[PDB]
């Protein structure tokens, strides 16, 4: 980029304890499960116009607002989060019939000012993101258990009331100045109508 | 489509306090500083046969043992760490020559079995390393302050006597049940003869 500081919405996912239990698997099985997961997530991210910034062991870092931004960056991110979780049921049917146990995934989303641009060397430049707001997203993701999406207050305000919420948690990770409230996502309303649990008729 | 489980030495570095300091810089300055630092670190790493796995907003993952191994990767990893700290003095001449605060860097090194393989998308897939022992090296490094290299004892045992150590510390990082002993590296002996203070 050469360097810009701007509001974006950052999403990060991780596979709640797959690090640990992968130690039991043959190396081809670890790689296969991970490719099935990554391939499937990459489909949902792309459908929602996110930028896969990086694949990090069993984690994914995604940007909405960089290289290009829109008015609904935060909405698209939340909708992407919910559909990522729902796409995991599918990957879990496959992983499960490979004879392996299902994956569980946690997701954190934060919206804020970050530095974006091309970071790296000669033979290896990387489109990168730097700042406190990046780290806070990882930290938010950390409170999550399997199947959950936690989002900060700035992502909820930025996304709007089409984001449906079960409730909040107030946290303060190591070296954070004041507590942050994070929001437990249930689903997104019109025009997405994506839900983690079905509204029972 | 798959890969291999094998013992490798993994090195990770971090620009201590930089995320926080970057929040005061102009964005052209943040990118330039990263690029000066990565440019030179990549030089040092390449000179030592390290494989650069990833670059992060203030960070490097390096591997000694993937996709090519040999038995004293571990000493060469520690030597590389020592040269990285020393090379930071040149990046700082340029960084401070722009009137900008000097970087400090911490580094963690660990030796263990990981899974390595080709991983990610159906399209632009990178070379990846997975396992607890990757995460351990990031834990090890989180205890570092500017100018300091911390190594696991498996790394010190693989590398041997030519790693000179300032002293020991035993930590219990969360998640992992047993405490790891970590070593404060002062320098390395023949043939590198590189020292940190």
């Amino acid at each position: 980029m050469g360097g810009d500081r701007r509001p974006i919405t950052i999403l990060t996912s991780d596979l709640r304890g797959f690090t640990s239990t992968s130690e039991g698997l043959n190396p081809e099985e670890v790689v296969k499960v991970l490719n099935i997961y990554f391939g499937k997530m990459a489909d949902v991210i792309t459908h929602h116009g996110g930028t896969i910034d990086e694949f990090m062991g069993d984690g994914i870092l995604v940007l909405f607002g960089a290289p290009t931004s829109q008015q609904d960056d935060a909405l698209r991110a939340v909708a992407c989060g919910v559909e990522m979780q729902l796409a995991l049921r599918e990957v879990n049917q496959q992983v499960t019939g490979l004879g392996l146990q299902p994956l569980e995934m946690g997701i954190g989303i934060n919206t804020g000012e970050v530095v974006v641009g091309n970071i790296g060397s000669e033979k290896r430049t990387k489109y990168g993101v730097v700042g406190a707001q990046v780290n806070l997203t990882y930290r938010i993701e950390s409170y999550t258990t399997g199947g959950q999406i936690f989002i900060s207050s700035t992502t909820l305000e930025a996304a709007g009331d089409r984001v449906h919420v079960n409730g909040n948690r107030t946290v303060q990770p190591k070296g954070v100045k004041d507590p942050v409230v994070i929001w437990d996502v249930a689903g997104v309303g019109e025009p997405y109508n994506l839900s983690l649990a079905v509204e029972e008729q």
